[PDB]
This record gives structure tokens, C-alpha cells and sequence, in this order.
């Protein structure tokens, strides 16, 4: 029953976090301009917490967080003495509206970039860029690329993942004659397999890769176990962690792909295997098990050996300008789905890429020419109508960025 309790919990975090930072935004811009705010109320329904600072702030907190506003001064909505008069909002200019009505809409592109700033950071589960298939008679087909391994490196540039394999391919193709790959075949150590891309020019249809013939697919590896669950078929017939399977049902095996097959085809059936334990050959019996989603699938209960994906580590100010990029990927990926009218992670990562993604999808419809919106007041003042700091600061993070290169290249031979 913790599903609805732990949804509606999540739910509830991610809207308050949402509607709090975009008020707060409001309020953060409406602070720091003189613009003395009156209420800060946050969500729909019957207030639960109000409280008053030192100025006169109320800030509400309602339990429906829907949606929540910032009202300040207007001499329509109140009245408030010469004490405090320069500092109404109908009173201030028409220039600080300005910034006023657009803090919202950005606070939540700002509150994405810190989330996304903070997913990059830490790490993100990614997929091995894993070839298993080499295609006949092709470019890696000369080469005799190790059909089955994982691709390391391509022109040295390191590749963590199936987007960095394809883009390090793409912008060397064109650019010189030859194309090095480090690659690691199974139970091998790495190795550099040379690539002839001269003749070939350009394909008008067709993937990428298979103009080269590279398939990709599921890792692949030893038919060793690393995991094996409680009260699983593994665990009845006496499969360890550990254990290297050698043989099934009299043919020996020698992929884990191979173990899958003799698993995922024969459930309720028992298989009399041969495995290497601590150097000893031994036989057991296990009986796979009909599989919860498809009974034609037969299921044991194990987890290889073998790493089945990488995690991308980021420093500081990498990790924001990737959260940047991010951002703007989101938001024209709404624009395209606005256009339209007229993977596997690990843990609370994925809910903060969630939260990030409704973030930049909030701060896009909220920041649209609507009746009572921020977005609609930023139209209403735009169809109504400095720069030597703008070089200044260019000018400054190019002499920091040189003197960092300066210094990297004594304080941070063959
Ligand atoms: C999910 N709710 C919304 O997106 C609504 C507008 C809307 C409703 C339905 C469908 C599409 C849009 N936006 C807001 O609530 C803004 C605050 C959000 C960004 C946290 C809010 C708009 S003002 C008011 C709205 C309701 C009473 S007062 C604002 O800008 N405060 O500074
Ligand atoms: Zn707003």
C-alpha cells in the first residue's frame, strides 16, 4: 500500500519544490529591487502555515500546490503611506517590471540547471557502446573487427557511452584518412583495431554505423554469476556466486548469451549443467521457472558477472554547462511538442530528472502570452514600447581562462 503513500509523497515534493522556487524567484527579485512584496502564498486550498517576517510579509502555504503568487503593492489592490510608498509595484518603473514578471519562468530554467548540475555531478547510469555484430563486407569488415567488444576509445578520444561512440565517429569520418579504435574483447586485454575510411564518402540513406558495420547491442561476457537472488531457481538447484558455467545439457556454452538461451527457452524444465567451481568441475540441476510477465520466457534467477554499464563523472562548472545544455534540449523539445497542436537508472536520480524536465515544462507554458500569466505580462510590456560591461566580462573570463591554461600546464617525458 506504500505505492499510493510514496507516489503522492513524491508528487507532493516535486510540485511544492516547484511552485516555492518559482515564488520564491518573484520574491528574491521583488527583495532585492526595493520592491516591497505583501503576500507570498504557495498552493490552493485552506491555509495551514502563514508567518510574518520582519518587514510585513505574509508567506501562506496551502496544501494543494497547484499553483501560488506573490502579490505586492498596487494603489488599486491597497494603500500604503509615504513610509512606504516608493516602493509599490504600480509605483516602481516600467523597467523593473520587467525583470519582475520574468523571475519566475527562469527561476525554474535556474532551479533545472542546479538539478541537472547535481545529476552530472555524482554520476548517471549509460549504456556500454557494445558491439555485437560485425556486418559482411564492409569497412570494419576489412579490418577484422572483434565482433563481441566493447568499444574504449575512438582517435583516443575516450567513450563512455553509445552518444559519445557515434559523435567521436562522426566528426572524424570526413576529417583525415584512417580512424584508430581502442577496443576490449572478451577475456582479452584491449586492443587498437585501424579503420580505412578513405575511399568511402558518404552514404545519402543509412545508418552511420552500419555504412561502417558496426552493430551494436546487449554486453555480453563469461558465463559467470555475480548475483543470485533469494528463493530463486538458481538458489534451489545450488548455483553460488561465483560459479562459471561449462556446459548445459551436454554442449558446452562459452557466452552468457547462450546460457540466456538455455534458460529463457526451457521454463519448468530441468537443465543438468556443468560448471566451474574454485578450479572443480561439478554438476547440478537447476529447473528455470515460468517468468512473471510471459510464461513463454523461462526465468532462473541470476545477474552476470561481467559490468553491464558505465557511470560518466563530472567536475564543477563541466557538470553546469552540461545542465545548460540539458535545459535548452527541454525546451525545444516542448516548443516541438507545442509545434505538435498547431535507460535503465539508479534510484531518486530518475525523480530529479523528472523534476528537472516538469521544471523547464512549467517555466515554458507560465513564461506564454496567456490571460494572467507571467509570460502574458512580459508580452504586455514588450508591445508596449551597459554594454561596456558586456565586453568587460568577456573580456575577463578570456584572460582567466588563459592564465588558467597558464597554470594547468606547469602545476597540472613519454
Ligand atoms: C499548474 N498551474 C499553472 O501553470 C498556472 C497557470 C496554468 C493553469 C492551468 C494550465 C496551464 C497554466 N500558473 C501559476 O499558477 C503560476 C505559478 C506557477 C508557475 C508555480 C502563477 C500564475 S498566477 C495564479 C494562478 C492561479 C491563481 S493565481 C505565477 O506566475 N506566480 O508568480
Ligand atoms: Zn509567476
Amino acid at each position: 500500500m506504500t505505492d499510493f503513500l510514496y507516489s503522492i509523497f513524491g508528487l507532493l515534493i516535486l510540485l511544492g519544490v516547484l511552485v516555492t522556487f518559482h515564488e520564491w524567484g518573484h520574491y528574491w527579485v521583488a527583495k532585492k529591487l526595493g520592491v516591497k512584496a505583501l503576500r507570498f502564498s504557495v498552493g490552493f486550498g485552506k491555509p495551514i502555515w502563514g508567518r510574518t517576517n520582519k518587514h510585513g510579509t505574509e508567506f501562506v502555504i496551502a496544501p494543494i500546490p497547484l499553483g501560488g503568487y506573490v502579490r505586492f503593492v498596487d494603489e488599486r489592490e491597497g494603500e500604503v503611506a509615504e513610509a512606504d510608498l516608493p516602493f509599490a509595484f504600480n509605483r516602481q518603473q516600467v523597467w523593473k517590471r520587467i525583470l519582475i514578471v520574468l523571475a519566475g519562468p527562469m527561476a525554474n530554467f535556474l532551479l533545472a540547471i542546479v538539478v541537472y548540475a547535481a545529476v552530472y555531478m555524482m554520476g548517471i547510469a549509460v549504456g556500454k557502446p557494445f558491439v555485437t555484430n560485425v556486418l559482411p563486407n564492409t569497412v570494419a569488415a576489412q579490418a577484422n573487427f572483434p565482433e563481441n567488444s566493447e568499444i574504449l576509445s575512438v582517435d583516443g578520444v575516450q567513450v563512455k557511452s553509445l552518444e559519445d561512440a557515434i559523435f567521436a565517429f562522426v566528426d572524424h569520418i570526413d576529417d583525415d584518412k584512417t580512424i584508430k579504435v581502442v577496443v576490449k574483447p572478451l577475456n582479452q586485454e584491449p586492443t587498437t583495431v585501424v579503420l580505412d575510411v578513405s575511399q568511402w564518402q558518404e552514404p545519402d540513406e543509412g545508418t552511420i554505423f552500419d555504412s561502417l558495420g558496426l552493430g551494436f547491442g546487449r554486453v555480453n561476457g563469461e558465463p559467470s554469476l555475480g548475483l543470485v537472488a533469494k528463493d530463486s531457481p538458481a538458489e534451489k538447484g545450488g548455483l553460488k556466486v561465483g560459479d562459471t558455467v561449462v556446459s548445459v545439457n551436454g554442449e558446452s556454452i562459452s557466452l552468457w548469451s547462450e546460457f540466456v538461451s538455455f534458460i529463457e527457452n526451457n521454463p519448468g524444465k530441468p537443465l543438468e549443467l556443468i560448471v566451474a567451481r574454485d578450479g572443480y568441475q561439478q554438476p547440478l540441476v537447476v529447473t528455470p521457472e515460468a517468468n512473471e510477465r510471459d510464461r513463454t520466457i523461462g526465468y532462473l534467477g541470476i545477474s552476470p558477472a561481467f559490468q553491464g554499464y558505465n557511470v560518466i563523472n563530472y567536475g564543477f562548472f563541466e557538470s553546469f554547462g552540461k545542465g545548460a545544455e540539458q535545459t535548452w534540449v527541454m525546451v525545444e523539445r516542448i516548443g516541438s511538442f507545442l509545434g505538435k497542436l498547431i535507460t535503465a537508472q539508479a534510484g531518486m536520480v530518475a525523480f530529479l530528472l523528472y523534476l528537472a524536465m516538469i521544471s523547464v515544462n512549467l517555466g515554458f507554458v507560465n513564461l506564454l502570452p496567456i490571460p494572467m500569466l507571467d509570460g502574458g505580462h512580459l508580452m504586455y510590456y514588450l508591445v508596449e514600447l551597459v554594454g561596456i560591461i558586456l565586453v568587460l566580462t568577456i573580456m575577463a573570463i578570456a584572460l582567466f581562462f588563459d592564465i588558467n591554461r597558464i597554470n594547468q600546464l606547469e602545476s597540472s617525458f613519454q
